[PDB]
């Protein structure tokens, strides 16, 4: 059971069912008020009663690992209290901290009520959200499920949607940068796996000041796993001058430590003694639709497979617009129609009673099937100039139903990319 | 404040203004249905809310004070869990215990909304409610306001409604019996003063069984101010051998008691001995109106004045049906006859805007007037069958009318008592 609905996410939406939990009872919250913050607690409280069966504390946990920034390049949930850095890796309580749906959720998160329902049928969320670009894999997530293991690192955003912009006519894949947020060091990817560099620099001779350190470690495993380690054994001594939104570590060499008076051998020897480099291998394969793991190479080729699946929900949004627009056409001229027959006075009503109307009425197939509202009509509708206005509105619902039919997915998408603001 | 607003009932209602509350959150909570129940708990909280300030353990004991029937010759409280009975005077406490509005209480609580408002505008209870007998001296209650004390024994009711039947023509007052519930023994007015005489039986001639004690004395009470010192005096021995739904002591006469030979002497020993005669002085004078004390005898000048108020309610009330169903016959009549000016035509709407419709049926005065219902009929209104329909409400509120202008107070009274199922 863990395998499909507690611990690896999807293609679509981005997110496990334990985080669809967790934005649906955010929305769920703000469908009062966008605006307004609601506390955690309440969340964690709320996705129990959206089915979340795998305790409120580890909700809560959840919500500490999207509610943080330093883990997300592309965030989703605006969060009010202390969260945390890339110095800290842990988040207050839930009763402190507070979550709200951000303005960048509704930039990608847009026609979401043509999800396809999830197989629980207690699951108020559905089987997978749907945004304009997914996140699966440009925010970075560790999984492991039975008998399966999945470690996701961040990519680019803009330079991905290029690589979009491109796909969309059928292009080449385009290799992203693995950007991570608040990194200030260098990713370099050699034979499929990536090291991961952060800065230091020389100071002196015999000084270091260290400002970059990799993802593994906060500032409390640098300190024991490589800080301690160092300073216990005779190498170096080290102080702590990190900052808020930062990384600081000023090193003084000991006389022990020798130093390579060749810059690359000094440079490797400081560079392995020191941890800096991590040998990430980002492990890509995650489900898609209803539980089948799927192996890709980065965000590109995800949302390429997303736009081809998106590409069939719009076009069944301009079928759907086509039909509600031919139906407020055919219905909107009728009353244009019916209100200028009772102008002319070709059908008469007074004198009358109820059935005979509807008989009457019934021998025009129009008529007869939009008597339900063509009844409904006022002393307001029994007018000139209501008949131009409703055979404007027909005509407006008319061009819109060609307007409907002469559009396409492809540039609806284009202009769907153009008012993110 | 507490001679006004905190110890002492009314007349009208027949309650304190913490019993107005206590009456008022049951009716509050029963807002969404009548038959389910209410914990006591919560409605001490919401006397607060409705603007009781002297503390919710004071509001329990008051829902204790209502909830239980062996105080209560007529109930008015639904109750659900443990209250007690004569043999306990105290009740569970307030979170276990459940009240809701009975149905003995819409028997008697009707045209509630003509009550005069309460001087305390944060008082959700107005002044006094509005039921159909008052309940101040029906019940029996204790209370001691600065400088005044009060002291009230309920009596009978259909023999009591009998009087009133009486006292509507403008009979004499008719003494009633002094009735408490659940009481077996018997109770004789001698000089003002009452005596309450318990039930007890020689089973020999040295053995005894009772079966009602004074309202003095509970199980506890009777045994530690009676049954305790006459056995500490050598004089009895006692055993308690009472039921749930009544009393019972055996007692066992020693040697040392002496008992007469004359029926007449041995009984005023034995009666005065046992302390089975309850001289009580009932204290009747309680607030009219908006605070000021009156001195009556019994039950009976209560509800004939009681009856005197009632009637200016009554005629204002056939007053008001007189006002609304001469107003429905004319916007009813105005119905039928406008749709029968346009069935013949003779009002042209078509080929025209708002503003000379509205100039045009301004110069009618009925239509002048309730345009905003005529301009408001829709085609099901454009109809024949629909014109004899409302002109049959035209004269179905036009029979209403003089229905109510040849109606009496007092026949309408009789009704209201008739329904009383």
């Amino acid at each position: 059971y863990t395998v499909e609905n507690r611990a690896i996410p999807n293609m679509i939406d981005g997110f496990k069912p334990v985080q669809r939990f967790v934005i649906a009872r955010a929305l769920d919250l703000a469908r009062g008020n966008k605006d307004k913050f609601h506390k955690l607690a309440s969340i964690a409280g709320g996705v129990a009663d959206l089915g979340y069966h795998h305790g409120e504390n580890s909700a809560q946990d959840a919500g500490a690992l999207m509610a943080n920034t330093w883990n997300n390049n592309f965030p989703l949930l605006d969060g009010q209290g202390n969260f945390g850095s890339r110095t800290v890796q842990k988040a207050a309580a839930s009763r402190y901290i507070f979550a709200r749906v951000s303005k960048n959720f509704y930039n990608v998160y847009k026609d979401t009520e043509y999800a396809p329902v999830h197989q629980d049928k207690e699951h108020i969320p559905p089987a997978f959200y749907l945004p304009i670009i997914p996140t699966v894999l440009l925010n970075g997530v560790s999984g492991i499920a039975t008998g399966y293991a999945t470690y996701i690192l961040p990519h680019s955003v803009s330079s991905v949607k290029k690589a979009v912009l491109q796909a969309l006519q059928g292009k080449k894949v385009t290799k992203p940068k693995v950007e991570f947020p608040e990194f200030r060091g260098e990713v370099v990817e050699i034979d499929g796996q990536y090291e991961i560099r952060g800065t230091y620099k020389f100071t002196s001779r015999t000084q270091m000041h260290i400002t970059e350190i990799p993802y593994k470690y906060d500032r409390e495993t640098y300190v024991s796993k490589i800080l301690d380690p160092l300073e216990n054994k005779g190498f170096i001594t080290w102080d702590d001058a990190c900052g808020e939104h930062g990384f600081g570590f000023k090193v003084k060499f000991r006389k022990e430590y020798s130093l390579s008076d060749n810059e690359e051998e000094r440079h490797a020897k400081i560079m392995k003694d020191f941890g800096l480099i991590e040998r990430r291998s980002q492990n890509i394969t995650v489900i898609n639709e209803k539980g089948k793991l799927q192996v890709y190479d980065n965000v590109v080729d995800l949302i390429k497979d997303f736009v081809e699946v998106r590409k069939t929900y719009v076009q069944k949004r301009i079928d759907n617009k086509i039909k509600e627009t031919e139906s407020a056409f055919r219905l909107a001229f009728a009353k244009a129609h019916f209100i200028k027959k009772v102008i002319s006075g070709e059908i008469v009503v007074q004198g009358k009673t109820r059935k005979e109307l509807t008989e009457e009425l019934s021998k025009i197939d129009m008529y007869s099937s939009y008597v339900d509202k063509l009844v409904g009509m006022n002393i307001f509708h029994m007018t000139s100039d209501e008949a131009k206005k409703l055979a404007e509105e027909a005509k407006a619902k008319k061009e819109e139903n060609e307007y409907w039919k002469t559009t396409d997915v492809v540039t609806e998408y284009t202009k769907d990319l153009e008012e993110i603001k």
